[PDB]
Formats: C-alpha cells, structure tokens, sequence
C-alpha cells in the first residue's frame, strides 16, 4: 500500500494535514485529514501541476490536467485529474476531509506525488458557473494554502 | 528534460531554493541553487526518505538509502542514494550550489521526487569521521531546513 502526505500552509491562518492511501495501483485513492482557519462554507480542493512553491502557492501553476479536458466536479466524466471538488468548513472554520477518488493516483500517469494540493478562497462551481473562468478553474478564487504531496511511511 | 525543485525552510533563518534537472533517464542530475541564513563553512546536504513535513524536518525520517549501503561522500562507491555531500556557505551565510550527481534520479528505483532535501547543522564527515555515527549520518547534526522535492516547469 502506497501512502502520501501533504502539509498545507499559506500567508494567513489556513493550515492542515492531508493523507493519501492507495492499497492497489489500479484502485481508488483514499484522501483524509483536517484543514483549519477557513471561512465557513465550501472551498475548492485541487491538485495543481507543479510541486513548485518558489513564489508561494501561485508557482504551483494550473490544475493538474494531463488529458487536457474541461474543468468539472470529481463525479464528472469530463474533469481534470486534479478536480477533487470542494471541502466543507464548519462554523469554527474546520473542514473534515474524507474523499475517495479513482482518477488521481499515487503511481503511473495520473501520479500526484511531487505535485501541489491547494485549498481555495471560494467554492469550486464544478464547471457550472456560467462563464469562461468556470470551465478552467471553477471560479475558486485565491490560493489560501498549499503544500507539495510527498511520500509517507 | 524532466525538472524538479525544492524550497528549503525551517524553524530558524535557513531558507533556500534548489533546482534538479535530468535531461536523460540514465543521465546525471544537475542540482543548482542558493541557500542563505547558514553559518560559514560546510553543511551536510542529504535526501531523506519521506516527503513528510508533519512534525517539521524530523518527520522526513532517515537518509534515502534503498540499497542499504553505508554512508559516504557523493564521489564514493559505498554511499546512500541521498548522500549529496556538503554545500559551502561564505562569510555572508550564502551557499552557492552547483552539483552534478549520477546516483540520484528523477525516475526509477532511485527517484527523489516526493522525498525531502535537508540542509544540516554541521559538516558531513563523508564516512571518514572515525565513529559509528559517521557511517550512518556523517555527523551532520541537526536539520536546519527541509523541503519536499516537487515536479517543476
């Protein structure tokens, strides 16, 4: 079983620890953990292409999209590999993450190790926001916190 | 040419940017960049097994040594995959890095993507320190700064 971890850090109070586990190479990836310092509501939760944090979360580049598809929700057929949808934060700003995804992987072509996980300012509209930006980034806004996905024990 | 990058950060003033470039899968990895906030002299420069920063640089675990060899200098036959020797800091605390290594890789069994690059407190004795610890870590001491090795543009 291959395991990975991501420590989310940003310029504000947004911080968190996200774990990934894939017991079979052709099976789903379990993604769990907790993020604090968020505003109440939904926040875009995406895997971005580069594990580059030289100039903050912006250097992570665009969404991880090796198949060059339109942006969508995680349950959609038309989605980027990095399209993990939204995380929901409670009144105290704590988002309890528990996601199972079959598009992302911890090995091969759709491998997310060495890439950046980003928690966004606003909700990801899941490609149904009614504008050009919605079909690319889902109008999720600024990058609150990010971290490079690394190999875990 | 596959590219990787690492942003070094710690609890102290040590901060740096390190680049990795491997033009051919079997070819050598060109590692270059700069590290500041360092005491003048030599500092251990090692790739550690885990890309885990949950408890700072300690969670990165031991040296990346998949072939279970003794610690040595980068020019030695007997060395860990992660044994990148020493970086040299000037009187102003700046360490200019320009290393070429044929043991580390950005693919295959020796892939360092998603692992942690660490700059240490003291000089790496390169296994020639004369004690049991020398053949394990090179007596490089504390972990000043670390970062997960991520995929770059």
């Amino acid at each position: 079983a291959t395991k990975a971890v991501c420590v989310l850090k940003g310029d504000g109070p947004v911080q968190g620890i996200i774990n990934f586990e894939q017991k079979e190479s052709n099976g789903p990836v379990k993604v769990w953990g907790s993020i604090k310092g968020l505003t109440e509501g939904l926040h875009g939760f995406h895997v971005h292409e580069f594990g580059d944090n030289t100039a903050g979360c912006t250097s992570a580049g665009p969404h991880f999209n090796p198949l060059s598809r339109k942006h969508g929700g995680p349950k959609d057929e038309e989605r980027h590999v990095g399209d993990l949808g939204n995380v929901t934060a409670d009144k105290d700003g704590v988002a309890d993450v528990s996601i199972e995804d079959s598009v992302i992987s911890l090995s091969g072509d759709h491998c997310i190790i060495g890439r950046t996980l980003v928690v966004h300012e606003k909700a990801d509209d899941l490609g149904k926001g009614g504008n050009e930006e919605s079909t690319k980034t889902g109008n999720a806004g600024s990058r609150l916190a990010c971290g490079v996905i690394g190999i875990a024990q």
